C-alpha cells in the first residue's frame, strides 16, 4: 500500500538478502572449524593380523591381535593461529557485503515504486492521445464524405490512428512488467500505490562537495572491504613465515594384546623363544622438529605473499579514487535534477495557458474540438514529464545517501511522509 | 541456402557447442575415476639398505634388501559411495547446461540469418535515397545558375548529397559485418540467401499465459538445473555426517628378504642367535580405525553444509521467480509485435497512395521528377520498416518458444513456408 | 601538459598496469617452489618417551629419548619436470596479459584526453545558444509589453530559457566529470590541455586489409594467448600419462638414543639384557615402487586430459574468427570515418555561408538582431560536430592499431604533432 509497508515486507521476504544472511553464518561458523585442530584428539586402531612361513620357513605361525587408543595434542604452532586470525578477517568481510546488500535492497525497492507510478502517468497520458487522434481521423472521414479532401488525407489520418493503437497497448505491457518485476523483489501484487502529494514537496540544497567527500571516506562500504582485504593480505604475509619455525606435539596412548601360538611343527627346540606372552604399552612422550636446507621451499613461499600484498594495497587505492569519482558525480546529478525540474514546472505552466486560451476561443466559437483535445493532450503530456523528473529526484537523493555509506530504513521514513493519495495500479 | 539449411552446417561446425560436448564428456568420464579407489591396488616395494652402528654398537657392519607387495581392499566406507553419487549429480548438471547451449545456438544463428536481410533492405531504401538527392542538387544548381536561387541554397544542397554519401558507405560497411556476423557463426561465407516469401506471411495468436507458464515450471532449463543444485546440496550435507562412521580395510601382503650376518664378532660362539635364515612372509589381515572426539570438526562441517542447503534453496526461489517474469514478457513481447505490425502495414498502405498521387501529377505536368523521387524514397522507407517488424515478431517467436524450453529443431515448418527466391548479400 | 606528457606521468602512476606487473612477478617467482621439490630436503628430530605399559610387566620403568636428522633426495620422477614447465608456460601467460594491459592503458588514455576537448566545445556552444534565446525572450516580452502578442509567447519563449539554462548546467557538470575521470587515471588534476591544430591535420587511406590479416596472424596478443594455452594442455596431456613410471628416492640419518631403564628389581642377576644401553646408529638407504593396478585412476586421467586437451582447441579457433572479425570491423570504422568527415566540413561551409547571409542583410537593416545570433549559434554548433569527428578518426586508428598488435608509445607519438595550442579547461 504504501512505500514503508512494500519495504518491510520485502526486507523478510526477499531471497538475495536471505542468501547474505546465510552465507554470513555460514563464515562466522568457519572460525569453530579454525579452533577445532587446536583441542585434542582421540581414536581407535583395533585390528587382526596372521603371518606365515614359507621356503623352509613352514611350522611358524602367529596371531596378531590389537586394540589401543590415541591421544594427541598440539602444544606450540604458530600456523594454527594465522588460521584463526584470517577466519576473522572473513567474518569481516562477510559482514561488509552484507551491508552492501541491504543497501542495494533499499534502492531497489524505491526504484520499483517509482517505476509503477511512472507508467500509470504515461498510460494516462497515452488515452489522452488516443481520443484526440481518434476525433481527427473522425473530422477527415467527415470532410471527404462532404467532398473537401482526398482519399491519400485519409490514409495519412489512418496510419496515424492505428500508430496510437500501437503505442497504447505497449503501455500496457510495461505497466503489467513493472508490476511484475515488483512482485520479483517483495513477492507480491500490489492493485494499489500512494502517489506523490505536490503541496509539500521537497527540494533542499545539498551539503558542499568537501564535506560529503571526507564523511564517505570515513563510512564506506567499498572502501572498507579494501582495507579488510589488505589486513588479510598481511596476515597472510605473516601466515607464510611460520613455515619455517619449530613446533612441538604430545602423544600418548594405551593398549593389550594376546598373543597364543599352536602348531605341531612349531615344537622342538623351542628354547622359550616360542612360547605364548601377553604384553601392553603405555608410551608418552613429546616431540619436536626444525627444518633446513630445504631448497628454499618456504623461503620462496614468502615473496609471493609479499607481491600479493602489494597488489592488493594497489586496489585498496584504485578503490580509494573510485570513491573519489562515484561521490563527485553523484552530487552533479543531483544539481541537474533540481535544474531540470524547474524546466518543466516552466513547461507545464506554459501549456496550461495554451489550453485555457483553446478553450476560450471554442467557448465564443473561433476554434473545432480538435484544437481543445490537442491542447489537453500536450499538458498531460508536461505532468507526465514533471512526475518523470520528481521521482529521479528523490531516486537522486537515495543514491547520494548511499554513496555516502549512510543508507537506512530510517532515512527512508521520511519519504513516506510525501506519497499520499492512493491510486490504482489497473484501474476499471 | 535458407535457414534450415545454414544451420544444419552449424551444428556440427559451432565451436561454442563442441567446447560444451567436451566439458559433458569430461563430466561423464570423472565418473569412472571416482569408482577406482573402491577396487582393490597393487604395487610394488623393493629397496635397499645400509647401516654402521656406533655408540655403544660400534664395529657393527650391516647391509639389507627387501621386496614385497602389497594389495588393500576397502570393505566399509560410504566416503566413497558419496563422492559416485555427488559426481552423476555433476553430470547431469552438465548435461543441462549442454541443452541449453544446444537452444542458444540455434537462436543465435536464426537472429544473424535476419540480421542479413534487414541490411539488404535498409541498402535498397539508402541508394534509392541518394538517387533522390541528387535529383535535388541538379535542380538547384541549374536554377542557380539560371539565377532564381542564391548560393546558400546550393551549398544547402551539397551538405544534404554528401551525408547520404556517408549513410550509403555505412550501410554497406553494415552489409558486410552481418555476413561476418554470420561467417562468424555458421563457418562459412553465404553469397546468396533466401528472404521472406510476403505473400504468405502467418500472424498467429499464442495460447493463454497460464499454459505457457504450467509448461514452464515442468520444463525449463534453468529451473531444472537449479533442482538438480539443491538435490546436490543435500547429498553433500549427507556427505558431511559421514565423518563420524567408522571404516576398516583389509590388506594382504607377500614378499621374501634373505638376510646374510657377517662379522669378527659374530663368528665364534654364535649360538645359534646370529645364524641366517632363508624365511619368508605372506602377512594377511584386517585393521578398524573410528573417532571419539576429534575436537567438534565434525560437529562443524554438518552446519556449514546445512547453512550452504538453506543457501542453494533461496537461489531456487529466485530462478522461479526470474522464470516467471520471463515468461510474462516474452508473451506480452508477441501481441506488442502483432500490433506494430498491423500499424505498420496500414503505414504502407498510405504511403503507396501519395507516391501513387505524384505520378499521375506527372505525367499530366502538374508536378516535377523530384516529388516522385521523394516519394519512392517514403515508400522505401515504409518497405524497410515493414521487413523488420515481420522479421521481429519471427525472432520474438522463437524467444518465446525458447522460454518454453521446447525448440530444438521442430522450426521446420515454421520458416520453411516462409521462404522464397534466393537475395544476394554481396552484389557488385 | 600535452598527450605525451599525460600518457609518460600515467605510465608509472597508474594502479591497473602496476597490479599486473605484480601479477607477473607473482607468476615467475612462481618457477623457485617448483623447482625446489629437486634439491635435498634435510631436516632435524627429538622426541623422549616414557613407558610402563603392565598388560603383563608389573613395575617396569623404561623411559626413551632419541635425537637424529633426516636426508631424502629424489633420483627419477618425472612428477617434477613436468610442474616445472607447466609454471613456465603459466609465466608466459602473465607476460601476454601484462601486455594487454599496457595497450589497455594507452587506450584509456587517449580516449579521457578527447574527452575533455569534446566538452569545452559542447560548453561553449550551449553559452552561444543561451545568449541567442535570452535576447528572444527580451525582444518577446517587450513585444507583448508594446502590445503585439499574447501572454502565450511570453511563456513558450520563458520556457525556452530555462530549458537552454538546464542544458549549460548539464554541459558544465560534464565538462567537471570529465576532468575527475582523467584524474582517475593518471592521479593529478590538469588546468589546461592541449588541442587539436586544425590546419595541420592528415587524412590518410588505410593499409590493404589482407596485410592487416596477415599481420593480425602474426601478433595478435589474444591468439598467442591461445596458443601458449593449447600447449599448457598439452603438457598437461603428457603430465597425466607420467603417473605410471616408477619412482626412485635416497634418505640418511642418524642419531642418539638413551633408553635408562630404573628399578632396585630390575637390577641383580638380570642376565644383561635389561641393562641401559647408549646405542646409536647410521642407517643410510634407497627405496624404490611401481605402481602395478590402481583402477580408473591411471585410465581416467588421460582421456579427461585430452577431453580438456580438444576443448582448448575449440577455444583457439573461437579467437581465430574474432580475430578476424575485429580486424574487418576496425577496418572498416576507418572509412566510415573519413566520409563522416567529409560530409561534417561541407555542413561547415554551408553554416558560415548562411550566417554571412545573415549578417550582411543585417548591416543594410533587412534583419532583426535576433536573426544575427541564430546563425552564429548554428556555425557555432557546426563546430562541434566537425571537431568529434577527427578525434573519432584518431581513436579509431589507435584501435585499429591495437588490433593488429603494433599498438606502442611510437604509433601514440604520431598523434601528439597535430596537438599544438593549449586551451584552458575551466573558463572563467
Amino acid at each position: 500500500e504504501n512505500l514503508m509497508q512494500v519495504y518491510q515486507q520485502a526486507r523478510l521476504s526477499n531471497p538475495e538478502l536471505r542468501k547474505s544472511a546465510a552465507d554470513r553464518d555460514a563464515a562466522f561458523e568457519k572460525i569453530n572449524e579454525a579452533r577445532s585442530p587446536l583441542l585434542p584428539q582421540l581414536g581407535l586402531g583395533a585390528d587382526y593380523t596372521y603371518s606365515n612361513g614359507y621356503r623352509d620357513a613352514n611350522g611358524i605361525n602367529s596371531n596378531a591381535t590389537s586394540a589401543s587408543l590415541q591421544l594427541t595434542q598440539s602444544i606450540f604452532d604458530m600456523s594454527k593461529w594465522r588460521a584463526l586470525t584470517l577466519q576473522e578477517k572473513a567474518a569481516g568481510i562477510q559482514d561488509v557485503t552484507y551491508q552492501t546488500d541491504q543497501q542495494t535492497l533499499i534502492l531497489n525497492t524505491a526504484t520499483a515504486y517509482f517505476n509503477v507510478l511512472n507508467a500509470i502517468d504515461v498510460l494516462s497520458y497515452t488515452q489522452a492521445q488516443k481520443e484526440a487522434i481518434y476525433r481527427q481521423l473522425d473530422q477527415t472521414t467527415q470532410r471527404f464524405n462532404v467532398g473537401l479532401v482526398a482519399i491519400t488525407d485519409v490514409q495519412n489520418a489512418r496510419a496515424q490512428y492505428d500508430t496510437v493503437l500501437a503505442n497504447e497497448l505497449t503501455a500496457r505491457n510495461n505497466l503489467d512488467n513493472a508490476v511484475e518485476q515488483l512482485r520479483q523483489i517483495t513477492g507480491n501484487y500490489y492493485p494499489e500505490l500512494a502517489a506523490l502529494n505536490v503541496e509539500n514537496f521537497k527540494t533542499d540544497k545539498p551539503q558542499p562537495v568537501n564535506a560529503l567527500l571526507k564523511e564517505a571516506e570515513k563510512r564506506n562500504l567499498s572502501l572498507l572491504q579494501a582495507r579488510l582485504s589488505q589486513d588479510l593480505a598481511r596476515e597472510q604475509i605473516r601466515q607464510a613465515q611460520d613455515g619455517h619455525l619449530p613446533t612441538l606435539d604430545l602423544t600418548a596412548s594405551t593398549g593389550i594384546s594376546d598373543t597364543s601360538y599352536s602348531g605341531s611343527k612349531t615344537r622342538g627346540a623351542a628354547g622359550t623363544q616360542y612360547d605364548d606372552s601377553n604384553m601392553g604399552q603405555n608410551k608418552v612422550g613429546l616431540s619436536f622438529s626444525l627444518p633446513i636446507y630445504q631448497g628454499g621451499m618456504v623461503n620462496s613461499q614468502v615473496k609471493q605473499a609479499q607481491y600479493n600484498f602489494v597488489g592488493a594495497s594497489e586496489q585498496l587505492e584504485s578503490a580509494h579514487r573510485s570513491v573519489v569519482q562515484t561521490v563527485r558525480s553523484s552530487f552533479n546529478n543531483i544539481n541537474a535534477s533540481i535544474s531540470s525540474i524547474n524546466a518543466y514546472k516552466q513547461a507545464v505552466v506554459s501549456a496550461q495557458s495554451s489550453l485555457d486560451a483553446m478553450e476560450a476561443g471554442y467557448s465564443v466559437g473561433t476554434r473545432t474540438i480538435v484544437d481543445v483535445l490537442d491542447a489537453t493532450t500536450t499538458l498531460y503530456n508536461a505532468k507526465q514529464e514533471l512526475a518523470n523528473a520528481r521521482y529521479n529526484y528523490l531516486i537522486n537523493q537515495l543514491n547520494i545517501k548511499s554513496a555516502l555509506g549512510t543508507l537506512n530504513e530510517q532515512d527512508l521514513l521520511a519519504l513516506n511522509n510525501a506519497l499520499s493519495k492512493p491510486v490504482s495500479t489497473n484501474p476499471e
